């Protein structure tokens, strides 16, 4: 429920992807977190 970073037209964060967070990306959105993402 929102990592950190957000996902723009280059989505898929990749500070948060370390800890597998997942954006939703719809052009733009907002990047999620894991356990409570």
């Amino acid at each position: 429920t929102f990592c950190g970073e957000t996902c723009r037209v280059i989505p898929v964060c990749t500070y948060s992807a370390a800890l597998g967070c997942t954006c939703d990306d719809r052009s733009d959105g907002l990047c999620k977190r894991n356990g409570d993402p």
